[PDB]
């Protein structure tokens, strides 16, 4: 269950191998991994597009994966969660980016808070449905992802 | 002849109209764009692979194109001279992202100014050959890259 908000115990072992193991594949193909994560949030959410100006005009899963403004965007937010992934032993490093990176969509992106946890899970289901330790790297973004707000 | 210090004439319109005509292309295909550019940079440039440490055990196209850092890598850098081509209208805004930019090559990845305009010779000669008017953008931005140092 992806929160953004409240506590989520530590990060084990265990579950830190796997998250690798599950994203390696996915990230080795971040252009496409990105976009298809992506568009799929953006079509599965109609309420969250007008937060994705240079996306206007836009709506079909056709057009958006032409279009560069949208990839250009996709590869950011994957590599963005790469960044955190290959820092789940350093929580202190993951934060202070996530704080600035919250800061980013709180004071400038000016994003809902709400989407943050729903994009996760579109994350999180073609990662590697169903693993709570992925879930739980999630939540950890998006708790961090809304601390500016 | 791209430079990187001291001043240059401001981009006339014929100028402007010529570079967005010829970037398009390029950038349109960016993930590979910049990619070939990179990888064409590093190969001919020995004494400037020992600035990208993350290349460490790549030095033939081979390697360099099929990995996902030195794409990342180039996919950054690629976008970067779009932004400009992008603000050729709003130079204040061009200024102040290079010279963030400028900032981060001097400070954190210690890397060497004397190459800015050496990749940027290979960005020219890539989207418009011989053309003064990219020339002197590449010029324009070589000089706000060096502004830090
Ligand atoms: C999984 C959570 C998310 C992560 C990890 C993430 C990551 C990123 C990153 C890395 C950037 C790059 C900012 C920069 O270049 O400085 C970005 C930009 C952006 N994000 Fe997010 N993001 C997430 C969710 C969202 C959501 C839910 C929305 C929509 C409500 C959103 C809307 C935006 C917008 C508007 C931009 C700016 C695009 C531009 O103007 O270039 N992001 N995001
Ligand atoms: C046209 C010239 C250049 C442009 C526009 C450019 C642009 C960029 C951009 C946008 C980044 C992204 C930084 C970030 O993620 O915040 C970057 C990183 C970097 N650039 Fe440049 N760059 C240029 C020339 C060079 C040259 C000549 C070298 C090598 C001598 C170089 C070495 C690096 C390194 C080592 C990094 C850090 C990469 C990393 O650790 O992720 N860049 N550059």
């Amino acid at each position: 269950p992806i929160v953004d908000s409240g506590s989520v115990a530590p990060l084990s072992a265990a579950e830190k191998t796997k998250i690798r193991s599950a994203w390696a594949p996915v990230y080795s193909n971040y252009e496409t991994s990105g976009v298809d994560i992506l568009v799929k949030f953006f079509t599965s959410t109609p309420a969250a597009q007008e937060f994705f100006p240079k996306f206007k005009g836009m709506t079909s899963a056709d057009q958006l994966k032409k279009s560069a403004d949208v990839r250009w965007h996709a590869e950011r937010i994957i590599n963005a969660v790469n960044d955190a992934v290959a820092s789940m032993d350093d929580t202190e490093k993951m934060s202070m980016k996530l704080r600035d990176l919250s800061g980013k969509h709180a004071k400038s992106f000016q994003v809902d808070p709400q989407y943050f946890k729903v994009l996760a899970a579109v994350i999180a289901d073609t990662v590697a449905a169903g693993d709570a330790g992925f879930e739980k790297l999630m939540s950890m973004i998006c708790i961090l992802l809304r601390s500016a707000y």
